[PDB]
């Protein structure tokens, strides 16, 4: 192919220049727009950072204050005046643990009641991939099932936006999906999601396709377009799908969802994301020595990536529900303001990970009369025992421990406010007149032609 398809083809690893020149006049807040989404960004890093005081306490010599302490401990002031293959698994749980919600479903669930009755939702995530074996899918396959029994018996009619759903990762329910064929997929695969939606549509839940590497999106895009015409499910909007800001492809995903949302009559779900592989898309396109990335280089690029694609889908909240997750605060202030005057619960969610987010989502999430923003935040729950956490935990290590994230940004208490809320056209611009051109690669992560 159609149209919209040939069109997210011919992106798929076009020059980076030409791809951020494209995006920054969709993604420029318009003046009074940024200077509203700048305070709020502000107020809410400031509030993050400093919790329990924490920089005002920079504000106020470990010896000297040992001393100090000890003479605080004489009670009476006047005497006081007078005077390798086991470590890596353990590491691994240890470190993983913060992102877990529970072992098993029933766990999970049993636990959500707490920010649920604040406000927040969840979407739960049995933790597995990549499914080596026919065996290995077959399982998961039926952990996907069980699951969604479960959630959906507590969801107990709550429906799409307000109960519980679920996602689920193509990666687990096909042999070997890194390398399987179109036809292979579509005679194995596509009956077992199909299968997992039309029991996710019994108990009116979402089910959310999460995205993976770049390398399946063309596929996943042919088992969703099926999945939009199945006769079981029309009339129904429960249907969700992930789309990664980070790639190239992303606003002709939307274009094509748009269509998509049309011809097939139905709302989308459709989780904005900035992407979870960067690490290793990068090393992937370095290793096939391609014409150029799937994915952009700079960090501030899938920042604007974001943003302009953020601006498409409000345009449009007949075709599409949008899910923006994110933990950035300036991203959460820039959607905030992006999505106008005028809320209403079904115009859009935040989405945030377990371990990671609610610290943030605690100011946004519940009523205004708590100083809150009253905006609902649907959290990641990933579910399972040590055996099925390693990627997703590898995924968060990078996450963290990357100088460019935002939580690890905010946690510098070097890094001033400002610097940390910047808003990412500015900083493509300013990176452009330094330079003598936008959307310069990163110079670190040359063509891998070069
Ligand atoms: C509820 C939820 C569900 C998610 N589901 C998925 C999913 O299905 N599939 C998936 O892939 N991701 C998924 N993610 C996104 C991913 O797991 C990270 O949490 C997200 O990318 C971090 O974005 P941020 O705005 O919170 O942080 P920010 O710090 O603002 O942005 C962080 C990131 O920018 C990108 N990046 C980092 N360095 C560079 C660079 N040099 N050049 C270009 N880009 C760079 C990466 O995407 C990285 O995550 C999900 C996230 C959430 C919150």
């Amino acid at each position: 192919q159609s149209v919209s398809r040939a069109a997210i083809t011919a992106a798929y690893r076009r020059p980076e220049t030409e791809a951020v020149s494209m995006l920054l006049e969709q993604a420029r807040l318009p003046q009074p727009v940024a200077e509203q989404a700048h305070k709020l960004a502000y107020q809410l890093a400031d509030k993050l950072r400093n919790q329990k005081n924490a920089s005002g306490r920079a504000g106020m010599g470990v010896a000297l204050m040992c001393l100090a302490e000890a003479l605080l401990r004489i009670p009476d002031k006047a005497t006081r005046d007078a005077l390798i293959r086991k470590g890596v698994d353990m590491a691994m749980r240890l470190m993983g643990e913060q992102f877990v919600t529970g072992e098993t479903i029933a766990e999970a669930l049993a636990n959500a009641r707490k920010l649920e009755e604040k406000g927040f939702r969840y979407s739960y995530d049995m933790l597995g991939e990549a499914a080596l074996t026919a065996a290995d899918a077959q399982a998961y396959m039926v952990s996907y099932q069980q699951a969604i029994h479960a959630i959906g018996k507590a969801s107990n009619g709550r429906g799409i936006y307000e109960g519980p759903g679920i996602s689920i990762k193509l990666s687990a329910l096909h042999p070997r999906y890194s390398r399987a064929q179109y036809d292979r997929v579509m005679e194995e695969l596509y009956p077992r999601l199909k299968s997992l939606t039309l029991l996710a549509r019994q108990y009116d839940i979402g089910i959310n396709i999460d995205a993976e590497e770049s390398d399946r999106l063309e596929i996943s895009l042919d088992l969703l377009e099926k999945l939009c015409f199945e006769p079981e499910l029309a009339g129904w909007n429960g249907i969700g799908f992930v789309i990664q800001a980070y790639q190239k492809r992303c606003p002709l995903v939307i274009d094509y969802l748009i269509d998509l949302a049309t011809r097939s009559r139905r709302r989308l779900m459709i989780r904005l994301v900035k992407g979870a592989y960067w690490d290793s898309e990068i090393k992937r396109a370095q290793m096939d020595g391609l014409e150029g990335y799937p994915v952009y280089t700079r960090k501030v690029y899938t920042d604007v990536s974001y943003l302009a694609c953020a601006k498409k889908l409000l345009a449009v909240p007949n075709l599409i529900y949008p899910q923006f997750a994110t933990h950035n605060a300036h991203t959460l202030a820039a959607i905030y303001q992006l999505a106008g005057q005028n809320y209403y619960p079904g115009q859009y969610e935040f989405q945030c990970l377990h371990g990671m987010g609610e610290p943030l989502y605690e100011q946004v999430t519940g009523k205004v009369a708590d100083g809150k923003l009253n905006r609902p935040c649907r959290i990641y729950a990933p579910v399972g025992t040590h055996e099925t956490l390693l990627a997703y935990l590898v995924r968060r290590l990078l996450e963290n421990g990357a100088n460019t994230s935002f939580v690890n940004r905010i946690a510098d208490t070097s890094l001033p406010l400002d610097e940390l809320v910047a808003d990412p056209v500015t900083a493509v611009e300013k990176l452009a007149q330094q330079e003598g051109q936008t959307g310069l690669p990163h110079p670190k992560i040359p063509l891998p032609r070069d």
